[PDB]
């Protein structure tokens, strides 16, 4: 797939990346922004492990045939409104290990067809709305984040999901609100996954804060509504 020439991109492979194929590989480089000169023809573009602050706006607008992103391990603090909007055959994102604290409520929206969504480890306080609309999500990567509960009947409408890693957030099993999650788990124990170098079936992955037991076996008269933020 690499020919051992860039001959096959009018702008040639941007610099400190290598370019095989459909997939361009920027990774581990040091890049402080999104090269430019990508190849419109990019399926694959990892830019993971550089130390990306930001992204402008419309940076990934011309790669329309784009199927995996990967953006972990930078230091991204924010996205701007739309950046993935064009990406309309996007299958896989990665945004795990970055310093995320909220995310533009619409920048999923346009990710129809998205099947594997990768957050892990970032500082997110809240789930992302409309994940719930990502229909067609196998995994989905929530794991070491500040998530406390999740809104009810967030996860109604995943009805292909087979991964969830949900392992490492502070869920506030006091607050009555967190029965949907509990009974969630309980119901989906085949797709409670961690992660330990390959998918680990673990029911007992998402645990309560303080007392670090299992959310899946909190009981509602354990709960209380006035324990709620
Ligand atoms: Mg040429």
């Amino acid at each position: 797939a690499d020919p051992g020439h860039h001959h096959h991109h009018h702008g040639g492979c941007p610099s400190q990346c290598s370019c095989s194929g459909t997939t361009v590989d920027c990774r581990s480089k040091r890049h402080a922004s999104v090269p430019a000169g990508i190849p419109t023809n990019a399926q694959i573009l990892y830019l993971h492990d550089n130390q990306i602050t930001k992204l402008e706006p419309g940076v990934f607008d011309s790669l329309i045939n784009l199927k995996e992103l990967y953006l972990g391990s930078n230091q991204l603090g924010a996205l701007p409104v739309g950046v993935f909007d064009s990406l309309t055959q996007l299958t896989v994102l990665d945004l795990g290990t970055n310093q995320l604290t909220v995310l533009p409520s619409a920048v999923f929206d346009r990710l129809v067809h998205l099947k594997e969504l990768f957050m892990c480890c970032n500082k997110l306080t809240e789930l992302p709305r409309g994940i719930e609309r990502l229909t067609h999500l196998t995994h989905l990567a929530l794991d070491q984040n500040q998530l406390k509960s999740i809104p009810h009947g967030a996860f109604d409408r995943l009805s292909s999901l087979t991964h969830a890693y949900l392992f490492g957030n502070p869920w506030d099993c006091e607050c009555r609100d967190i029965m949907y999650l509990r009974n969630w788990v309980a119901d989906h124990t085949s797709i409670a996954m961690r992660w330990d170098g390959k998918a680990v079936n673990d029911p007992d992955s998402a645990k309560c804060a303080g007392t670090n037991t299992p959310v899946r076996a909190v009981t509602e008269a354990s709960t209380s509504p006035s324990k709620c933020p």
